[PDB]
């Protein structure tokens, strides 16, 4: 009796150990962030356009100039192998089966190569920078394995204060590890090489990464480059000014800064100012949420917890199911508001409440 | 201890099987739509005009130029025979006894003819278009049986995602059927005739019906024609531009698109722009709700669930009772705000909150 | 452990029979009116003026040109003898002991004369008009007994739909009666005289009373005349235009029209437009409520349920106690905001929220 | 499992006697004041500035021209010895260990001298004026003992109506006393000297203290002088006009006037109008609360209940812990919004909701 994302959340809570479930569902501090992420969608209602022929609908759209089955993506999330065996691959395959991209996390349980070898869909790589030299290693590693897009996540200068993990003394499941860091040499006692082991033993990343460093990364990567974690039209504009091909408005699903605004709050403005692809995530659970954002100008929406619920509850097939429902949900929504072609969405179909 | 519509809802929930009750009370998805439909009335409070002579009040009004006992109507609802034996007729008779119109649903359990034969009140016919040729059949059928008004419902291009029915695996009660489709030939193996049986086995309607198709219908029907399911002043204006004699602002009682705006949100504007009769429904339970809408310019309010509660709880007499209370409620309200003649209502008696 | 009005409400609910308690506490329909009456005070917060000498405070003020101990009044309420033995007199005496006026209801359990004989404080008479000739009888009766002010209540054209009384089949306690109507002749079979007995058997009043009738009353009464039940600056202005010496903004404590605006919503405007005394009631329970209204321009606040709780809980002494707390409450409030003289209150001490 | 201020509140409620806990946690009347104090922070969300180097952060700041480890202070609170043995000293020591000031209350359980002798951190003295001559005594007493700043609290002209203490018949713990008043002579039968004993037996202070009296105090004290308890930009401006070196916007933690606005409501304005140091308190529990205020222009935030929870729960170490968490909290917050130097905060990082 699995008819929406919520049903999968309930089912996942019943199958996951509290510690893992809390890792997944948890937010920062009081968790007003995740609640706000959901609430913000209620500030917009639909004003359907009647008597429009909607017998032939199309959810097909172009993201960064490349066509995909629908304006969605399974976003980068760490420790998927803790939610389900080989979670990273189960997701990549459901994404590929659905015709949409999958973004591998820097902190995945499967390596940039193992996935690229066991999957042929559109693969994106999300990069976290702990050590500058190590970052370049993964970047080229992903470049050689055929990853089409690179995504720099910037909202984790320091770790977010997530108390559920604190009360649970959460620990990365033993049978799992951060594969992308495995084999990163050692024994090399030079200094430089030592100044890397210190960062590898630090769950703390380079809080130093600035715009200048973005240029370094821009030159290093030849394909589409997106900056994730932006919460202002000003910052998205700067990113485009610095070479980015697009940005991802996001507050990390309310896991980093509890009082962070919802990316929906600066979406229309970012779209107007950048004049470039503005993707988004954080709070999306319903097809109506996704449509309101697409209607506001977003190029595509990335899914975080939504698809993870399908994974944690029923593995790969569970992810296929969540994507199938969401597509049908999105489809049904366009039909109701009278916008047969997903690419014709505009603020015209919305009403601010 | 039945003093308002709510009391009848409670009583109906106690008499109806959960499955049927959920079919009736249910809304789309999270059901924020039905809650919003109710909440929206709280955005307006009354500013009574004191020391006005209200010893002689009149609820009599003209709808589409024809006078009726009060600005109300029992709106078109499907499967009434599932709420109570011969529900369609029980309703038509309470409406006729109250001096207001009754709108027969395309998906009624009694046929366009049986009703027209067993009832002599003002009968309206709500049309759903599954098959163009079949639609014309009912249209003429209703025209010949003496139905005064035709109502094209446009907010069901595709079926609304109603999860209560999904969790219940709801099925149209065996002893009941969609009478208006009964006898629609068969055996005719021509192609055209086959391209109809496919639509008759589809709970899916012509998502193709556009403005051009509205013209076809406008020429086909010689009497008052109304378009139901509009949620924008722009669409109501277009309908009038295309021949409609009036429109029905409505979001289908929150059963089609959960995040749909309440028709109350575009009522004043639709009235100002169309300059034609603007009727409305969705959320009305109190006489105060009805009065606020009438005060905003609505020509009349159609009742959906309100009267269905009286029917499901106590059949025909139950409907008489709900109408009697609502009339008294409306009457008492005009007296309190100092507007003795229901036709003198204006935005003047309201205060936006 | 009786430190505020609420404590007395709780105590009264424990001593009163549910039927009587519901008669007292009840509101119209859903009772969103009484809740709104309370909520509306939260739209204003205090902006205290520091370093002001408040060692010598004065709550003394002039109402309609006559000085009283504080800007309060025990308002007219029907059936006080049902809340406590000789409730009307218990109240009049607490009011007189507190140095503020008491308004006798047309529907009191003690007569206009018995009170005027057993009490020497400032007595006001609230008039309800069932029969024009009978009204004049009480008016002169009160004039001869020495009542200083007359109050015409206009918000009861018809009776408010109060469902608590309906579910309880509420009936006026046997041992009690509407004394002011006792002895109003009979046996007189003339027609005119018969056209009075019909009104005396009707819990329904003259819904016909209009502005013209207000003139008749204005000429009939030589002293201060106030019109109670107004909810618009326009109506208060008209009343002054017609001779009234002041008005009482009120929605009858949410007992007549559930969706009625709170008189607080039109207080500032009524004060600005009338340029005459604007009194008010409906929802007042805290000294802060009273002060916000006085700060907005109100000349005085009338108490309804607040003092009735003291009466129902502990009779006369209970009323003395509620008044004592409210005075101390008001006093403490002026001290906190830095307005030592109650007559210096202005919108300056408020902040709209 | 003590990760935030709230955890300490819970722990303190478990260790404190209800009577003492209620004294601490209680507010005035309905306690909408303390709730509002918390709610008001939700009117602002963060708009982080990405790709900023935050690897080297600084919480160091100047308060009244003097540098301290962070923009915080343990504010003046009465009866600390009732929450924990020698609470005043436990607090002063945690403040001094944290590198921030401590403000001794006029009504402390340890004297102005005992503390100045047992502690060497930055000590401030909060003054309450019961008797003008007695006030001067403490003022000079604090001046000679080396207190750097004097703070005149003005929001206690009369005592706030706190019902928790009323229902509990709260009484100052026997083993404790108001040390700063101990030894204030007696036996002196002159008149003047008698006109002091009357004030010493009065939990009531000089409601007479006005601006003129502020001048007297301004001349008397040679160092930094701050006025606490202001709730308007106008009053803060007057204070500066009268000699104050800065002000403390505050509503006494919702303990004096329940409907008092939150100082956050007039913070930006007070900063713009005074052009002088504007400190603040009332409602602060999270680092995000503190940062929003600092971002709005506040020079520093004083802690009331937050640190008292650490004290009541675990004494001195408990206070060290609350301060340690709050510093880390503040630190983590600057990192997330991209403002490495606490002194660079501006309204730029905020979004009004
Ligand atoms: C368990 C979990 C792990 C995450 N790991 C990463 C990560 O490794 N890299 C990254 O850029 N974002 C990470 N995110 C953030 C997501 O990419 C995405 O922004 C967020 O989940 C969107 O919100 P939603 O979950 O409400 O859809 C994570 C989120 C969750 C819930
Ligand atoms: C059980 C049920 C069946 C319905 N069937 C129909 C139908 O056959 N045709 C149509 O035009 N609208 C249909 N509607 C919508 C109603 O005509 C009306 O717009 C709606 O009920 C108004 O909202 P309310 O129920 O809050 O009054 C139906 C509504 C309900 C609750
Ligand atoms: C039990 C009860 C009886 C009342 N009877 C009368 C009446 O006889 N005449 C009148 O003018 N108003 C009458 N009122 C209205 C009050 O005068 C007053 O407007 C109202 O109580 C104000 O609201 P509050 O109760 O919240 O203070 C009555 C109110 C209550 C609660
Ligand atoms: C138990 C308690 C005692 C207090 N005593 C004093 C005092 O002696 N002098 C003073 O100026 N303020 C006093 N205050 C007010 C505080 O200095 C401060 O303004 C307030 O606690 C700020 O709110 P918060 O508790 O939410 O942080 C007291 C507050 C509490 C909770
Ligand atoms: C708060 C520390 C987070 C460390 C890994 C980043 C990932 O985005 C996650 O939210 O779990
Ligand atoms: C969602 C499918 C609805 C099929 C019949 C239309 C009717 O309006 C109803 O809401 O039940
Ligand atoms: C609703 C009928 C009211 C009849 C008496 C008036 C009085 O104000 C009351 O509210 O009880
Ligand atoms: C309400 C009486 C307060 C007397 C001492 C002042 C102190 O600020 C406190 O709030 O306890």
């Amino acid at each position: 009796n699995l008819f929406n994302v919520e049903d999968y959340r309930k089912l996942a809570q019943k199958r996951l150990p509290k510690m893992v479930y809390d890792y997944l569902e948890g937010g920062a501090e009081d968790e007003y962030g995740v609640k706000h992420n959901r609430d913000v969608f209620q500030q917009w209602r639909f004003k359907p356009k009647r008597l429009v022929d909607v017998s032939r609908r199309s959810l097909q759209a172009e993201v960064l100039g490349k066509r995909q089955s629908m304006p969605l993506l399974i976003g980068p999330t760490a420790l998927n192998g803790a939610l389900w065996p080989k979670g990273d691959l189960a997701l990549a395959r459901a994404a590929t089966k659905a015709g949409i991209p999958f973004v591998l996390s820097t902190a995945s349980n499967m390596s940039i190569e193992d996935l690229a070898r066991q999957c042929d869909g559109d693969l994106w790589f999300q990069l976290y920078v702990i050590h500058r030299e190590i970052a370049q290693g993964m970047v080229l590693k992903a470049l050689h394995t055929g990853y089409t897009t690179l995504v720099l996540t910037t909202d984790v200068a320091v770790n977010g204060y997530r108390e559920r993990d604190l009360h649970n003394r959460f620990k990365i499941p033993p049978f799992l590890t951060l594969k992308n860091f495995e084999g990163i040499d050692l024994g090399k006692m030079d200094k430089a090489n030592l100044e890397m082991q210190a960062a590898l033993m630090s769950r703390q990343m380079d809080a130093s990464f600035n715009w200048e460093a973005l240029r370094w990364l821009r030159d290093l990567w030849p394909h589409k480059l997106l900056v994730k974690g932006l919460l202002s039209a000003e910052d998205a504009d700067r990113c485009i000014a610095e070479g980015a091909d697009g940005v991802i408005l996001s507050n990390h699903g309310g896991r980093q800064l509890d009082c962070a605004i919802s990316p929906m709050e600066v979406l229309a403005q970012s779209v107007a100012k950048t004049g470039k692809p503005v993707l988004i995530d954080s709070g999306f659970r319903r097809g109506s949420d996704i449509v309101k954002a697409l209607a506001l100008g977003a190029e595509a929406v990335l899914l975080g917890r939504a698809t993870l619920y399908g994974l944690a509850a029923r593995g790969e097939t569970g992810v296929d199911e969540v994507l199938t429902l969401l597509k049908a949900d999105i489809d049904r929504t366009l039909a109701q508001i009278g916008c047969p072609d997903i690419t014709s969405l505009s603020p015209d179909y919305l009403q601010n409440e």
